[PDB]
């Protein structure tokens, strides 16, 4: 059984008002499922349920939560396939990837945070003479997360993981386009053990049960990755009750190539780095920044590469880049194609959907190459989100960096160089929150993720995590402080 | 000399359109003195010069930023006299008090954070095998901070020590109302060696300055600290460009006494808590909670104790208490009294001004004790920000943990008792970022200050408030990672 | 099949000089089983298989290594009938406490360094203007292990957690008396996937398999649990190679009891503190220390508790204390009486072997409460190391100070108060690693345990247990250091 | 006035045998003063005036402890002058060494660890419902120092910065050869206001003074820098009272020169790294291991560089190089030349006394720089810790490797290349405690400084020497852990 329902409380229901949104397959447009559409009431029925559940959750030794996301990282494992199975379904993603990468990256960032549950320690302050002062690192309490539907199953292991390792509870609201393995998550969590309403999965649109949870005053914090648009309509929210707030937000990422680059590695990584997930991923290499010496030959490889990718069904293990998740995010895609020829941007390859008639009712587009001619041109600027990577050359290290910080994002970065200065000073100097030096895309649920000015702000992943999702509580025992009067008698 | 400009990019200077401020003497409303009043156009010539700064204060080796913090800690305590009798006639805190307390914790917070700034590093995660990742907490760049006017210059230390040993550069707007011994800190600043642009300081009024400061695009973090009102605006203001914030709004302290509490030592520590700095103290014990069997004894020592506080000119070594800052502030503490008899409270001493004519034309109300009704009450809800203590009583530990949490706020708290288990249990209990067992207002610029839920977020002091001035950056370094290309052939 | 020979390489083997060692069971002192006995060759053959598995253990991803000691953990606790009978067959510890106790306290420990592993992060160093300096915690090699006969189980668990967590290799040389249950345990690490080499198990005499494992040039550290006396004989044995040491060596911990504890409590806290495991723990409650006011109650009642303890065969679960593991053991203990007495010393009760037939071939004594007449007396002194408290009593808290710190040993200590500051207060000033008050021996993988002085130095459990397993790597990069010519031409 | 006697218990006294030892100036033979010279009985009173000290100084807070630290620092500064004329009289340092280096160092030391201090936290740690525990890093007591000749006024700063902000008392026995820094530092630290007892200066002969603080029954803790026979000593000794033992024990650091190298810096590098100071540094670059493509190149260069170091009185600001500190020194190197050419070494350069008769009565050696005929030679494995370096060749990066990890040390070591993956792939796999890249001999006070196998354990600088000076004080409160009796009844 393919559940559909919303879960609150340790059981999967219909939404209050009964509604209903249609879940689509990518590769054709047909209806998967129909899932139950939460609504602002159904947001308060999960918030609720969250509420009561804390107090225990968080009374629980850390090891017994911690022994909870071990038993579902393992759990996760055991279901591999029928996972992989599910989330290419809703997703579009080749089932080699969620195979090698959705299903495995999701169990091991469980089985991290399994791992570090009673590892966050608190701290002993020294102070005056006769004083204790230790701190906690508290719970928050009811957190709420909202995910996009880029990684969906990823995603819910990066946001509910340090969430839950560190003792709050938890309603997310995952994205109403690919909501089916998230429900499959939650079945895990029931069948390992995960306690009534530690976990609710609410989806619905972002309408009506993400605005709700942003700004419901039983929330402590609000975590949201997605478009720096949507993230300031999530600050907003917040003022309500002036819950925590959490951003992963728009990347536009370089990959720059030094001329002295193992161009072998190079070219193999910046096509990983941009049509792997068809380019749907906030770190995605969107920009390819080339030194000037290697440019042709650069470009002459990674065209051939990138033209011999094979487009095609999600659940044939031979396809190496699906369709895009939806139909208005592939016109979206298609749309800066012109965006970019009337700007004088070339067209390198792609630009459009294949042809093979097999594919012609999914959300197709081929792996899309266009050199601009500036780095302040639009779509060396705006975030595309798809198999579609802007190309900039230059001559200098000081050139090569002004690119780099030419955007208003700064997520991730990286590049390609076998000088030892270079590398390192270049790597400080990047605006990002994550750099990759002959290397992209490395993600590691102990090494810190996220962004630095409109690319957003707080961590996923590691000790970074678990600091924000928790809370600093000072106490202070006065022992032997002899503290005189102040108004002396 | 009294400085009375602006202080941008090194020089004291003249607002850009001309204008001024008076500050007053709220020992008798006297004109002080004219400063210069920022607005938007001097906070844009405020924060240029910081970007202008960054990257060579950034640069800088972290313990060269600690000596100049060090040598400021030590420039501050050889001004001790001249400093107090300044904050003193600035802010009606009474001489004795500024010389005690406001310049040594200045200084101690500065001389803290001056060791710390070489003592924050960085980790290196174990990541897969041939990868090597380190990351460095890097200063955030422009950092704005908005500061009010109960404690102007011990607010200077805890603000920009933690900013300015982490690498950022700082746009201070301190209040209007106080703005004296910032201004002489800054200059200060210059004496002992900061860099032009590295400090700037903008008085002006919330309205013009400070919603330029935390609007601007060129600023990262803002930290302000105030009314919950004005903290949901510093929020919305965020939005532009998403700068972190940090928020300390209200408290309304709970100061508990258990029947088995040391009464002289509560009695005094009740006093202290509430009746120092005249009550102007977010962290003030403004709720005193007493325990039923004790209720009657303690209040007859404590109401002797108030009544007998010595209020008048802070320049008097022998006053106790001072004025109010501003005659906005006592009305609105005179209309509270007016509130507490009007919902049935029983004022047991003070509720209004002083007798002495003398003391006609400043702002001063004398000590005030309202036994109230009821924990729902007004004055037992919202805060009344002046030497003002609302007492309830209860009987069982249930009861005084559920008064406890009965506000809106949750910043600091205390309680008196000598049982081991209840100290410990109630500590845990109480909604609150610090919480005080048989002593109150304990601060040290190695304990994380800060409250939870409308109290706001982040922390003042320690390693707390260095990483909150500093962001993640994350460097993988592909050293022998060996990563198959994922389009093979 | 019981397995009963040395574990090298990955295989079962025995001895290279064929030598056995008779395994008894301490209820009848009946022959178990013969095991191989390790000699200085075969010590040497570990070492060797250790050095040799080294490069590629530590080269394993951190959370690989901790992976294999979750599914040991898992393996374990699946097999917790199966060892709880095996550790009470070979130690005598009641099958209730084998079952109860040692069981999951080993599979905890290992639980909590497995995830453990991948959370020890190194640190980049705040260094000179264009200079990255990084320091890792790397493994040191090749640990040898040296583990006594009282919880060789758990200590198992103890040992081996950290040191294979941070990436070591292992030769550890289980007690010859006790070797059964350690084993199991390294066949249970075989059949969950540890590499060949990794972990190698020595049983044999302390006077060859020990020695030369001390001795040993190629062991990086030694690690030893015993008497003070041996492990003077250890840091002798480490001058060869000046190889690392840690030592826990004696404790005589005192348990204080004040005049306000909670009488039941503390009654049944010193029970717990001196008979669990016949007293055969570094950490016994063997001094109780008791309050003049509540002394002759408490006796009254602990006493009647003590020799109401049922006595008998380990393998029925009604039994509540075994015999000591060992006759010459047995005998230490009975001696103590005899010294006891001679300096006016009172049994109040025990002090001798049980009259029940069926217990007359084991190494049984009942358990025994003797008052001395001063601190300063020989079993007020001496490690006795069995179910033989010895009471002292005392007036005020200095007095209660001054009999704790009295002894030579700094191990486990703990006190029974509700008074918060006499409980903060006594425990920072007592001469111990650990202080439990209102309770006795709480032990837990993250809590560092171990002793000061003469009781040892470094610590098992937790991070401490990591820093201890680990070394500091620096590297410095001169990225942009721009150094001056120091011979200036 | 130079001090001369010991510092015991905050006084200058005469030994209690009234011995003294006289102390040469290595420029001319001459004697500069007696000095007092402590033996057991010496140490004993000093010893007893550390405890004596002990309680009130770990009691006093840790920021005071700390401001004491940052006084000294200053006072050094304040100072330079008189303390680096002072140091070049004793050591022979150049003047210009002493001046640029030996003070600087001393006061950053001295002023990190000020800062230090207070920042050392303890930690709080996750364990069952209803208990807490908190762990204090506590002082070990009472401390033993034992200081070579090398760098005197430089260790005074590197030893005692950590044990006194830690907040351990100190008996410290420099070398008798040159203690007349250190002596001045102890005055500077009773000027700033150290109390009595907490610093106490004993020098004296190793096998008098040094062997009883080893040996002594009230220290917590012995900390030695010297050779790998005298380390063996010091960890006999520490069995008496098992006290903790930190070793420094010297090196022969390999430097390594790779085909891709600027070698401009590396030649510089090359000679910084072996003759400063003489090459009397354990971390002297005394292995130049050079890639024969350029090997002929560099070494041309190299050498005529060597050739021209100025040589000469160190009071004269234009010396570069001074004498060796002893004459029994100078005997060692010349004896190692003789070894180097039996071994058939090519002597490039100097090897001998420079001919300038005005240096005849000093221990003069001019740089020596020898071509060995195999990396197993003597001067390729034995420290000459003099102005002498042996150079080796190599062709592949394993063979780099293999000639740097063949001697029996391993402290420090460094490369010079510009290839990303090469820099960090050596420096993880050096047996060495530091590694430098495209630099040599970079110290900072919080970047941990030691070594591994032969060359120790410990480690000086950084939260790596406040662990090293603590211990972990485990306290746990069982709050409401409700713990079952364990003998039911
Ligand atoms: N106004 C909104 N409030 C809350 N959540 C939203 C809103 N708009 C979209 N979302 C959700 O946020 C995720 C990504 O949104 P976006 O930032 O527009 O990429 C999806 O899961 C949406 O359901
Ligand atoms: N709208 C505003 N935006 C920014 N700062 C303000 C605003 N209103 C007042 N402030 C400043 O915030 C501090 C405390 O403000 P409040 O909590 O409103 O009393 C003072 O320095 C005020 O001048
Ligand atoms: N001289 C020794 N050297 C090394 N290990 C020993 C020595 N004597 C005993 N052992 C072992 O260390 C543990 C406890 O020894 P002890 O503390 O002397 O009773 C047991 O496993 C012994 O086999
Ligand atoms: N047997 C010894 N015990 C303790 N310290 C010594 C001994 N012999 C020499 N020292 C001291 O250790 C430092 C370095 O000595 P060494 O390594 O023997 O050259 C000097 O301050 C010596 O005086």
């Amino acid at each position: 059984h393919m559940q559909t329902q919303l879960f609150i409380d340790g059981r999967f229901v219909d939404a209050v008002d009964r509604g209903t949104i249609d879940v689509l397959n990518p590769h054709d447009g047909s209806v998967i499922t129909k899932i139950a559409a939460a609504t602002a009431a159904d947001v308060d029925l999960a918030v609720d349920a969250a509420t009561r559940a804390f107090p225990a959750w968080s009374a629980m030794p850390a090891a017994e939560r911690g022994r909870l996301l071990l038993r579902l990282a393992d759990a996760i494992e055991a279901n591999t396939e029928a996972l992989a199975q599910l989330e290419s379904l809703d997703t579009g993603h080749p089932i080699r990837d969620s195979r090698a990468l959705d299903v495995p990256r999701t169990a091991a960032c469980f089985r991290y945070f399994g791992g570090m549950a009673d590892k966050l320690q608190g701290s002993v302050i020294p102070v005056d003479t006769g004083f204790l002062n230790y701190v906690q690192r508290a719970p928050i309490g009811v957190v709420g997360q909202i995910v996009p539907w880029n990684f969906p199953l990823m995603f819910t292991s990066w946001k509910m993981g340090p969430a839950l390792a560190a003792g709050n509870t938890v309603v997310l609201k995952p994205s109403e386009i690919t909501p089916l393995s998230t429900l499959r998550i939650v079945e895990l969590m029931a069948e390992v053990g995960f306690p009534a309403g530690v976990v609710n999965i609410v989806p619905g649109y972002g309408h009506t049960a993400g605005q709700r949870l942003a700004e419901h005053p039983g929330v402590g914090k609000i975590a949201f990755t997605g478009s720096t648009a949507t993230g300031r309509r999530i600050v907003e929210a917040s003022q309500g009750n002036l819950k925590r707030v959490q951003l992963e937000l728009g990347g536009k990422g370089a990959n720059i190539v030094f001329d002295d680059a193992n161009l072998d590695a190079a070219i193999n990584g910046a096509a990983w780095a941009i049509f792997h997930n068809q380019g749907q991923a906030c770190i995605a290499g969107s920009r390819l920044v080339l030194h000037e010496r290697i440019a042709d030959a650069f470009l002459e490889r990674f065209v051939a590469l990138a033209s011999s990718i094979r487009i095609g069904n999600p659940l044939d293990p031979n396809t190496e880049m699906g369709p895009l998740t939806s139909k208005q995010h592939l016109d979206r895609v298609l749309s800066y194609v012109d965006v970019a020829r009337e700007q004088g941007g070339r067209v390198l390859t792609g630009g459009s959907a294949p042809q093979d008639p097999a594919l012609a009712n999914g959300y197709y587009v081929r792996p899309t190459i266009v050199e601009a001619k500036h780095a302040t041109d639009r779509v060396a600027q705006e975030e595309v989100f798809g198999p579609f990577v802007t190309v900039l050359r230059f001559g200098s290290d000081d050139e090569a960096l002004a690119i780099a910080n030419a955007t208003e994002y700064g997520l991730g970065s990286g590049l390609w160089t076998n000088d030892l200065s270079r590398a390192h000073r270049m790597a400080a100097r990047i605006d990002a929150g994550m750099c990759w030096i002959n290397c992209y895309k490395r993600v590691n649920p102990g090494s810190p993720f996220g962004g630095v000015g409109k690319s957003g702000y707080g961590r996923e992943m590691g000790f970074e995590a678990m600091h924000d999702y928790t809370e600093a509580r000072s106490v202070w025992v006065n022992v032997d402080g002899n503290v005189p009067p102040h108004f002396k008698r």
